[PDB]
């Protein structure tokens, strides 16, 4: 049972906003200021539910050792060279941040280059990006402290990693890109509130920040963001800008010879790709012919040649054309005259060498069903590392030196799954109908031979926007709920993501925000009609823009579901263009400034749907959202709103008895950058939820 109150929590009933002629009431706005006494006093009040909650049954304890057992595995990144040295990043398993070493050759011994453990007590200071110089000689390094979207940049010299004075503040959303004369950095700073009016600058080394150069501003556009980078043989600069989330940008580039006094102040900017129309990504140049690639009539991707001396679009060059299936999901130049390819083919990753000069399949990198996860290999370098994971495999990278005359890829690093036995389960891929008949993809995971009665727990995740495809990967949380709690595991690649090219990002955005909802109480149909589960033994779970799919999905169909638990969750459909970063994701979900676009928000918003169900034997699941107190890019507002409302209009029910709690994490930082210690605890709250509210018995 629920032997708890929920908190008495104040509705401020004059709240009311006039929407087109539709009055909506938001009795919890004041939750919008994370600092305030009331706000942090409902915070606390939450807490004091949630914690005996999930701390009450052995089961958490449980899980939380064999997932501090089962997580303590080495984990590399790829190895990369700059300069003379080579790079990785590597953690012995437990440490809360990894951390960077250097070796002087790959047979060398390797030496702690950063460690960002060191910077707190808790491994809450993170490294948020990074930039070698182009001699290798030089490194810049961006630090955030508990999760916040906001850099402090600092620099070093390689050799001796030496610390320098140079230090950058008001660095959010930026770009790091030495020119190649190693004088200097273009990077980005800013002059719940929204940030406006990004600029780019240039840090010449050995200076104060106040002393940078403004390269470029667009004071008349203030939602701009110009992203620097310079061409491989750093002649020009790149200025890639964008305006919300979608997968299109501005392309205006500076050739540097051409700046007579080099940076002085803005650049001789040449607008080549004036508009929002497509995506324009560097790959790489020869002289003035540069590689893009694109979606510019190209759903798909494919790569085009653009020669800047004869720029006009009729002249363009198709170089790799656009496949009518499989995505190209990205490209290297390696070795000179080399590309590396990634497609995307039903959800699964191909890795492929092909001819600069024609565009020609030169080779095929072999792997299994997964997931590329990392790669190296730039214009200069004469090898490639590229890493593969899938959801039984923890990583496998491979090494091939490209300057041989027949290529032979290895394996360079493995890590199997330690503990549990990967030969007991099995991955299968199926494609179920959506409502309005689409095949959507949704790969399933569990142990060989399970009978299909419907008798087991199930925990089935999405996302579903943004472009973004939810591949193959290895997560030791989920499989200890396979084989420590008997479940099912499922992803389903629901409308909105990028899996089946930019069609498919558009078949669940804006008008279309529904087919994602469909497509995923879909999933939870086959899961059900399939035997796999049944509906109070099924948990749902997303995060972000995937914790908004999971709490409309528990409005619109609370008899489908036992359980759900939404991480970050964007539930206030309303008003998130209103706070941070929230304006850029109108891209995918309109804002409700528009008639048209309320019309679509008003019908879904988690916040503005929330519904005692009509039927007498329909309650609704046991849900937990999971938030931080301060989150810069979902703004916790959207959790704290979300379950007052909960609690009022639900929670007060005589019928619902599914307890709907929140646990607010009120300690140094969540989000981008969690520290080891924090997954840990985070999925052991998950996991606990779900054995609780479904009375599971552990299996040791």
């Amino acid at each position: 049972m629920l032997s708890f109150q929920y908190p008495d929590v104040y509705r401020d009933e004059t709240a009311i906003q006039d929407y087109h002629g539709h009055k909506v009431c938001d009795p919890y706005a004041w939750l919008e200021d994370p600092d305030s006494e009331q706000t942090k006093a409902f915070v606390e009040a939450q807490n004091k539910i949630t914690v005996p909650f999930l701390e009450q049954c052995p089961i958490r304890g449980l899980y939380k050792e064999r997932m501090t057992e089962l997580y303590d595995y080495p984990k590399y990144s790829c190895h990369f060279k700059k300069g003379k040295r080579y790079f990785y990043f590597y953690n012995t398993g437990l440490q809360n941040q990894r951390v960077l070493y250097v070796q002087d050759s790959l047979e060398g011994e390797a030496r702690v280059f950063l460690d960002p453990n060191i910077l707190s007590d808790d491994g809450t200071v993170a490294l948020r990006g990074y930039a070698f110089s182009e001699d290798g000689e030089y490194f810049a390094y961006g630090l955030s402290a508990s999760g916040s979207d906001w850099v402090t940049i600092k620099f070093m010299k390689v050799d001796g990693a030496k610390e320098l004075p140079d230090v950058l503040e008001r660095v959010k959303f930026s770009c790091m890109a030495w020119t190649h004369d190693g004088k200097g950095m273009f990077y980005n700073a800013y002059p719940t509130s929204t940030n406006l009016h990004q600029k780019l600058y240039y840090h010449v080394l050995g200076t104060d920040q106040s002393e940078d150069i403004l390269c470029a501003e667009f004071p008349d556009e203030p939602k701009w963001m110009g992203g620097a980078e310079l061409s491989d043989d750093g002649r020009y600069v790149l200025l890639s800008i964008r305006e919300g989330c979608d997968p299109v940008n501005r392309l205006w580039y500076c050739d540097l010879q051409q700046e007579s006094n080099g940076i002085t102040g803005i650049l001789k900017w040449v607008k080549l790709i004036d508009n929002f129309e497509g995506e324009y990504d560097y790959v790489t140049n020869e002289g003035t012919v540069f590689t893009f690639k694109t979606n510019r009539h190209s759903p798909n991707y494919r790569l085009i040649n653009i020669d800047f001396t004869d720029p006009e679009e009729s002249k363009w060059k198709v170089l790799v054309p656009e496949h009518e299936k499989d995505v190209l999901e990205w490209v290297a130049c390696v070795r000179s005259n080399f590309l590396v390819l990634c497609y995307l083919h039903d959800v699964k990753n191909t890795l492929q060498l092909h001819d600069l000069a024609t565009g020609a399949l030169l080779k095929i990198f072999p792997l299994e069903v997964g997931s590329v996860v990392g790669y190296s290999g730039q214009k200069k370098d004469t090898e490639i590392f590229y890493q593969f994971t899938s959801f039984l495999s923890p990583g496998i990278i491979y090494h091939c030196d490209l300057t041989k005359e027949e290529l032979e890829p290895r394996v360079f690093r493995e890590v199997t799954v330690k503990g549990i036995d990967a030969s007991d389960y099995q991955t299968v891929q199926i494609f179920y109908p959506s409502k309005d008949g689409t095949k959507i993809p949704m790969f399933i995971v569990h142990k060989k031979g399970i009978k299909l009665d419907g008798s087991h727990p199930a925990f089935l995740y999405g996302y579903g926007g943004f472009n973004i495809s939810i591949t193959p990967n290895y997560s030791v949380s989920r499989l200890i709920f396979v084989r420590h709690m008997g479940g099912v595991l499922a992803v389903a690649n629901i409308r909105g993501g990028g899996e089946y090219g930019e069609t498919w990002h558009k078949g669940g955005i804006l008008a279309n925000k529904q087919n994602c909802f469909d497509d995923f109480q879909c999933a939870a149909e086959y899961l059900i009609k399939e035997g796999y589960t049944s509906p109070k033994r099924l948990t749902i779970n997303g995060g972000s823009n995937g914790g908004l799919l999971v709490a409309t999905c528990a409005n619109q169909r609370p008899d489908l579901f036992g359980c759900v638990i939404a991480q970050v969750g964007v539930m206030d459909m309303l008003k998130f263009h209103k706070y941070t970063i929230g304006h850029a994701w109108t891209t995918d979900y309109g804002c409700s400034d528009s008639k048209q676009h309320f019309e679509w928000l008003i019908k879904y918003s988690p916040l503005h749907n929330v519904k005692l169900p009509e039927a007498d034997d329909i309650q609704y699941p046991s849900m937990l959202l999971l938030t931080a107190d301060h989150d810069d890019r979902v703004v916790p507002l959207h959790s704290l709103k979300f379950i007052a409302t909960l609690q009022y209009i639900v929670g007060r029910s005589r019928k619902q008895n599914n307890p709907l709690l929140i646990h607010v994490d009120t300690k140094a930082g969540a989000g981008a950058g969690k520290p080891t210690a924090k997954v840990i605890e985070e999925v052991s709250d998950m996991f606990a939820f779900i054995a609780r509210c479904l009375n599971i018995d552990w299996i040791p």
